[PDB]
């Protein structure tokens, strides 16, 4: 028996990342070796930051990391992980046998589906949809991994046997980046038609998306307004 | 739908020789003065050993590449390469899967363990045969999800990693060095990799093309343990 | 014995650079394989391309590279360095004697001096400036290349004797980038107010960034084209 | 103007343990629960040595750690040229340099090399750090004389530094992760019994050792590993 689960989860795991690291690295560049030590403030701190963000010096904002642990169908982890300047460690269907944990759209999601990404006029659906792919998942997946687990059972490699899982199979994994590379992964991973550059990603993978940028604005409140304010273009 | 085993690379653009390793590597002890074979054998064999890598980067080959998605995620880990790859969100699918041919090992069962490998021929059409229920399911419910007018974002989910894609993948030669050491299984190498099969033949194919354009510097390759400059 | 030079050259010595490799790897992706046999004619061309540059599609520009051959100061490779998506090989004062050419403005240039870069109430220049450079420059370049030839001539290493040299000491390199990065250098590395993001980059790195643009605007007219049409942005 | 030997580094920010390592490593075998559970040093160790040993790299990554360096520019170059680092450095475009120029101690001038990468061409004497520094002294003074000129005059920042030398002493920050800076000690610093013998200059090699020492706090068992199996990057 499988699970059908239409979670999409992002999790901190760890951190070094503040507005000060941002308004330190930038400082060393007009005031020397007195940038390890000033006397920075509130107000000074958004005008700097701001105007980095304003004039794209990106470089300031690369001193830091943040690890998320991330559970998504492989579909979407295909997604993140065409972002290079990330570091990657997943869970691997070669060294282990898959969990029968499998994605499928909630009902709301449904009502947001993007025909061919970027045309205006194929965005939409509704729920009787939902029932539709529930139904048409549920005997997908099941046969999959039955011949799944049937493979295994004869002793056939697990990479082998892994060929008959849909894209839809939940995976695991850790996922670093520094700020810039985070912004630039928000620019192209989130829908906002409030910016300069509107994108259209998969909802799945802006469910991933949102959840990193709310975990990031707590430790970066002020480059995270920022970034907004500037149109949610990577410095 | 029909099932293959083939997975194909082929070479379609480039701008690679060993020549243009000997010029970027000699602005160094020459200057301008840099813009025989044994001095161009002699310079990469030593570039090679001393891991001056940088000189190699200054070229590119691109390739198309057709595999089933599981072996393309193996591909798209190496992040200093380029890629475009066909988009199931955008396209429509075809009904190709993968799986493996007659000679492949069916029993790494632990990649690194060469006590977890090898295989027969009952296996064969066992994994054919059930492969085979798997993919017909989810084509049929593929098409019956696009029928009903699920987008294709959406139908693409109940189809197995198995299913052919096709991209165009762009490195320059140090960045093939760094794939080759650890995409191909090679007990020779200083320091062996245990990269699944599909994404070995991958890189089989990729380096044969380059041998032919860059035979000096794939022959230092090999001739040091297959470790990356 | 000193030779004082003010050009900053560029050289394409190699490339596989084309507009059509664009179309190409963008049209895998919406019509798979057949892209690679498909015949694309100059409006179709035109339309994709401009598409890309104006959505910010940027994977598809990477299918390619160049090489220059560059002659600059010092402190004007340093500029070029920064570019990390770069490959670079730059002759060695650690190996080779360097040679006594150094830079100096010419007076065209010093007319348009930056002082506070980005502030445009510190651009300018006079006529004179251009003497009291070159006056200034001989004299502190003639004594930095005898005292290096000194420490030459006592036995010193090569390594060790360069470091009385100047930051306007000429060096050589090859530089190779893909279009996508030779376009987020050109949105860096000149100065246009047309352009969405003005930039304020040294007069020296802009000459090498033109030259490195006329030759590419060749390879690749459309999207040079439409690289200017939507403000210089990188895609 | 002021003459200075010194080359100094300083952490001033971190993220990394050999813990981060075996979590990302433990996710590809054990999944969820790798998140989330039995922790042993000797399994610790004996991971990370097989990750090392095998070069699987990756795993290495999730980590950061923020130097301070003060050094010469032609220095500053040496450690720039590691493109997969981020840097933020002092402007001379921006700002007026300081006098503060770099010499060779006396110790290190007995070193010296070549032609780097021969042996027979390390060496130096005693009244070389004499020659050294007074042919220093005289070139920097004259260098740091002629720009301050060129300042007076209201030549303009950017171009008034043309007349200085890569001796003058700059400082950046330099984040890396600890694979990258694995990747640099095996190219920066000099060590015979390493499965690649690297002949860096000596300057860097001062950079590296300070910031091996600095990361060798933080990722003990890790940097036994990179020791034990002949300073190679995985
Ligand atoms: C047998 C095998 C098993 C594997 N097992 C797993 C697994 O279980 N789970 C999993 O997720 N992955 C696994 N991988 C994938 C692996 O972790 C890498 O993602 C992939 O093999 C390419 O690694 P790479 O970074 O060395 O090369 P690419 O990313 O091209 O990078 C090339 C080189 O670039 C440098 N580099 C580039 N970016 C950075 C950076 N940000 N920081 C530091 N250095 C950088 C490094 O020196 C690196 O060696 C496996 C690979 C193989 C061959
Ligand atoms: C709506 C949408 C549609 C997409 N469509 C497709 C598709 O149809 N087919 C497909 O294959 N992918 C598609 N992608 C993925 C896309 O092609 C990118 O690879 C992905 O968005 C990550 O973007 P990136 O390459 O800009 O950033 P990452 O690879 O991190 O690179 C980040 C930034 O680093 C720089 N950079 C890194 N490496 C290089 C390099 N080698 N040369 C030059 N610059 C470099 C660039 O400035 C780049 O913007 C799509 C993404 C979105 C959001
Ligand atoms: C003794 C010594 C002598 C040297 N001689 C010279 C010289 O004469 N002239 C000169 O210019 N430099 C010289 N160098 C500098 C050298 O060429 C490198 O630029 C520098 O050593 C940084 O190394 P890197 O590129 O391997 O690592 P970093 O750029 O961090 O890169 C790390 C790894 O990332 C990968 N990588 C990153 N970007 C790319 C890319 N675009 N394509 C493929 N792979 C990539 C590679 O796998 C690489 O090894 C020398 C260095 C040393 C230590
Ligand atoms: C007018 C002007 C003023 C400048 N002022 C200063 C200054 O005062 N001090 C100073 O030190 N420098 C300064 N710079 C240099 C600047 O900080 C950058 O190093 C340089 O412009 C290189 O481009 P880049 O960093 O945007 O991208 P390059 O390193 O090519 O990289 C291209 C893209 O790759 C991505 N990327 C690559 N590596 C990483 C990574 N490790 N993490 C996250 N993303 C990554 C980013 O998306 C990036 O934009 C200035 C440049 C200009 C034009
Ligand atoms: O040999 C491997 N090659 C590889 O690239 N991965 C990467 C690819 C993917 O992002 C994740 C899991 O891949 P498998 O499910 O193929 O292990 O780790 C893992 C292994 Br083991
Ligand atoms: O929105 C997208 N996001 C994405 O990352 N790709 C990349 C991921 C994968 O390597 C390939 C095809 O993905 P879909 O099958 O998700 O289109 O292009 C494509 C699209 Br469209
Ligand atoms: O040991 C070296 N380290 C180094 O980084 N380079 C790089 C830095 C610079 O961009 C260029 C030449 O610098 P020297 O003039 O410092 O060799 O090559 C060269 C040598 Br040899
Ligand atoms: O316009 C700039 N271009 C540039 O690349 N830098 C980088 C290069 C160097 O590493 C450091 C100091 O450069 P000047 O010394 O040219 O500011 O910041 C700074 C400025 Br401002």
């Amino acid at each position: 028996r499988i699970e059908l689960r239409s979670d999409i989860t992002v999790e901190l795991v760890d951190s070094s990342a503040s507005d000060l690291a941002v308004v330190k690295a930038a400082r060393v560049s007009t005031a020397g070796e007195d940038a390890n030590d000033e006397l920075y403030d509130g107000g000074s701190t958004r005008g700097l930051i701001r105007y980095l963000m304003r004039s794209r010096h990106g470089s300031p904002f690369e001193h830091n990391s943040m690890t998320f642990l991330v559970r998504a169908p492989i579909f979407t982890v295909r997604h993140l992980m065409r972002h290079r300047t990330w570091s990657f460690n997943e869970e691997s269907a070669r060294y282990r046998e898959v969990g029968a944990a499998f994605y499928v759209p909630d009902a709301t999601r449904l009502l947001r589906q993007e025909g061919k990404p970027g045309d205006y006029r194929y965005v939409g659906g509704s729920t009787d949809d939902h029932q539709q792919v529930v139904r048409s998942a549920t005997r997908a997946y099941e046969v999959a991994f039955e011949e799944y687990q049937r493979l295994l059972d004869s002793g056939i490699a697990r990479e082998i046997a892994r060929l008959v899982l849909p894209v839809s199979t939940y995976s695991v994994l850790y996922a670093t980046c520094n700020a810039r590379a985070l912004m630039h992964f928000l620019s192209l991973r989130t829908h906002r038609p409030d910016a300069a550059y509107v994108s259209h990603p998969q909802r799945e993978i802006e469910m991933v998306a949102e959840q990193m940028e709310t975990a990031w604005a707590k430790l970066m409140p002020v480059t995270h307004e920022a970034f907004t304010a500037f149109g949610r273009v990577s410095p």
